[PDB]
């Protein structure tokens, strides 16, 4: 019974996407935007404690998405990949759906 993904934001801005997950409970709730200051490239941003990390999603020069080395055929892959391994290197932090309304 497939549903749009919940962490899809489109072109909202990095300071909004910051205001939203700041209310978020849980470390590792994200969502995937599409960035104002890089247009065309999309930006993950994840809510870590009191602060909301952001990270650019990279290409390789045939189109693949990462985050730092695995990289995948499409942003949902991506985002399913750090569901279990982390997205920083500095902390573990995975991937978790935001609590929507
Ligand atoms: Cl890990």
């Amino acid at each position: 019974e497939m549903k749009p993904h919940p962490w899809f934001f489109g072109k909202i801005p990095r300071a909004k996407a910051e205001e939203m997950l700041s209310k978020q409970r849980h470390d590792g709730a994200f969502l995937i935007r599409e960035s104002e200051s890089a247009p065309g490239d999309f930006s993950l941003s994840v809510k870590f404690g009191n602060d909301v990390q952001h990270f650019k999603v990279l290409r390789d020069g045939a189109g693949k998405y990462f985050l730092w080395v695995v990289k995948f055929n499409s942003l949902n892959e991506l985002v399913d990949y750090h569901r279990s391994t982390s997205v920083s290197r500095n902390q573990q932090i995975f991937l978790r759906d935001i609590e929507q309304v």
